């Protein structure tokens, strides 16, 4: 298992331009944006007038672009990257995880979790990251990145 593997578990995948629950235009494995200004954003990101449907190989440079945009807003950001760079191979693919999903802002503002984490204390992070609005709002995901963090394993995922 890697980070492509583990986000496409949790994001799904769909050819066709799509509402979620929260009101976002959304596409391909978890590429989130009127439909006018999604569709826009769109053609753009792939490079051609997908007028809202696009390729399975589509969906997957854009995921590839979204994932290379999360791993790059860790490392440029004070808070995540001395806490990603401490991290394992399996932990480090739960921050890349949160933070395609939320950006990079809102992992940063897990403070108590991300020192627990640079500590190694992964019983006390995963206490913290569960008391938490992220938590709350999307509850299954956040459970299995949190055992992800508690781990070290892909076990969440099998
Ligand atoms: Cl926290
Ligand atoms: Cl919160």
């Amino acid at each position: 298992m890697n980070i492509f593997e583990m986000l496409r578990i949790d994001e799904g995948l769909r050819l066709k331009i799509y509402k979620d629950t929260e009101g976002y235009y959304t596409i391909g494995i978890g590429h989130a944006a009127s439909l006018n200004a999604a569709k826009s954003e769109l053609d753009k990101a792939i490079g051609r007038n997908t007028n809202g449907v696009i390729t399975k190989d589509e969906a997957e440079k854009l995921f590839n672009q979204d994932v290379d945009a999360a791993v790059r807003g860790i490392l440029r950001n004070a808070k995540l990257k001395p806490v990603y760079d401490s991290l394992d191979a399996v932990r480090r693919a739960a921050l890349i995880n949160m933070v395609f999903q939320m950006g990079v802002t809102g992992v940063a503002g897990f403070t108590n979790s991300l020192r627990m984490l640079q500590q190694k204390r992964w019983d006390e992070a995963a206490v913290n990251l569960a008391k938490s609005r992220w938590y709350n709002q999307t509850p299954n995901r956040a459970k299995r990145v949190i055992t992800t963090f508690r781990t070290g394993t892909w076990d969440a995922y099998k």
